[PDB]
């Protein structure tokens, strides 16, 4: 409430956190930054990645935040530590708040877990050490990249996201009773995954689905004492590398 | 064959350009520069885009290049003029010599032509109104933006692929003659483009499709009076924004 809070991310994904954010009520002013001009960073390699997150902090010096969140699970799997360690504010990424969810509402650490994320994300493992080290032992990943450029086309549903669905699901070899959607755009198409499984292995209920933006404003409510439902009326400035015009209509989209 | 050259993609991509190149066997020296810290460049706006390409213009200072190929597309369309008013030395795109090649092959001017190309290249209807200035008066267009990262992800067969044609190819109300291939990847998924037209429509023979990278070629070849099969033994060097490494990877697979 008090809090002027940063808000990083590739590009417009990051609206999924801000909608949780907003949702939440619980910060009064707020600068989104969507590196639009780079996205996607998921299909590229760490160097590049790190170095990206390093120059979001550029970004964000001049505007005197207090506290930094970076919205993307790419940049926040890649690039949060270097970030960190140049930084006088705090940085919250969203892998460890998740870690912290699957912590609180899976307490059967042998149940299957499937991880979902880009390329760069699943290929650090980010998630999957983190899990081990708090005894969860049923951890498959999945890098499940077209996704994010199917959801940024508006292909939220119908036969091409169906077929994309199935071409990355049905090597699978364990069915997932928790999915980790670990990247920003993937909360567009939650119902559809749902959906998928329920429909595929005749679930009667679908697996348990984690929203990045939902576990990490649990988190900044604990460890921040924030008041829900305290800041109806915040003030939310946008920025992008890329037409901000763009970025800007994209943010009503995600954001109704 | 004595011209130092330079060719610039937003990525691998621009690989398929330098395999018309090289099978010319017409240059003796080619620095290849892909921003594959940026890809793609083809969902992004005007400005960006535009600035990337005078990006490109800098890369190449210390080479002290002769000639530039944009072999994108994308800054093709968007970003040639601007970048040839700020460069010394000339700057070839795979537009123009596409207008070319259709003259020479398509001599019926009432043809319907289908221009495929990100969402970027079509938005600027930098082919239509060449073409239209030289009287084509048949002439759709269509964004295939997910090609790209399909393509990327070595998808070139299959159902994903087939639904994805079906998705874009599906509300097209006249069948081409012509397909212009006006997207470096394109090539890469060009006998599927053919297999589906003939299907969907019953064709005997497919649509013509024009390769961006064989009609600069031929342009060049004339422009500069370049002998074919003069260079057996090119040097050819690969820059890139992101790992370099990764992108030489690319190069053996698209060059194969
Ligand atoms: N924001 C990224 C997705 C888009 C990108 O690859 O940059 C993530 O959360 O993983
Ligand atoms: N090189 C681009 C395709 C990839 C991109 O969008 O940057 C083109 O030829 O249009």
């Amino acid at each position: 409430s008090h809090m002027k809070i940063g808000v990083f991310d590739s590009g417009v994904g990051g609206f999924s956190v801000l909608k949780s954010l907003l949702k939440a009520q619980i910060f009064d002013k707020i600068i989104y930054y969507g590196d639009s001009a780079r996205v996607p960073y998921g299909t590229k390699d760490p160097t590049t990645i790190k170095q990206f997150g390093l120059e979001a902090l550029d970004f964000f010096k001049p505007h005197k935040i207090e506290l930094l969140i970076v919205a993307c699970n790419t940049a926040s799997a890649l690039a949060l530590e270097e970030m960190q360690k140049h930084s006088k504010i705090p940085i919250v990424g969203v892998i460890e708040p998740s870690i912290l969810a699957i912590k609180q509402q899976v307490k059967d650490k042998n149940a299957p877990i499937l991880v979902l994320g880009t390329k760069a994300t699943i290929q650090s493992n980010a998630y999957d050490n983190a899990l081990k080290q708090q005894g969860y032992l049923n951890v498959s990943h999945l890098a499940t990249s077209l996704f994010v450029p199917l959801i940024e086309e508006n292909i939220l549903e119908g036969e091409l996201l169906e077929t994309c669905m199935r071409y990355y699901f049905t090597p699978l070899e364990i069915l997932p009773e928790v999915v980790i959607l670990g990247c920003t755009h993937f909360p567009l198409i939650a119902q559809k995954i749902e959906g998928y499984f329920m429909e595929h292995f005749a679930l009667s209920t679908p697996p348990l689905l984690i929203h990045s933006g939902d576990a990490i404003v649990e988190y900044l409510q604990q460890k921040y004492t924030l008041k829900k439902n305290a800041c109806t009326f915040p003030k939310v400035e946008f920025h992008a590398s890329g037409d901000v015009v763009w970025l800007e209509k994209q943010a009503k989209e995600w954001l109704k």
